[PDB]
């Protein structure tokens, strides 16, 4: 069933930190927050690989554990 929009109610096509409205046309970007912080994660860019570091003192957070909010 996936996630639906709270406005242009349709399917949200979600990838890494990004959600494009399929069937809507709209483009949405999402923030990667640490669940235990609610502050943004440090996007560690290694060109090919990207790590999400909890800038605060918790360690590394995977994109399957991160909390994505509407940006
Ligand atoms: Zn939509
Ligand atoms: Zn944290």
């Amino acid at each position: 069933m996936e996630l639906h929009c709270p406005q242009c109610q349709h399917v949200l096509d979600q990838d890494n930190g990004h959600a494009r409205c399929r069937s809507c046309g709209e483009f949405i970007e999402m923030k990667a927050l640490c669940p235990d912080c609610h502050q943004p994660l440090q996007v560690l860019k290694a060109c090919g690989a990207v790590d999400y570091f909890c800038q605060h003192g918790h360690g590394l957070i995977s994109k399957k554990r991160v909390e994505f909010v509407l940006a």
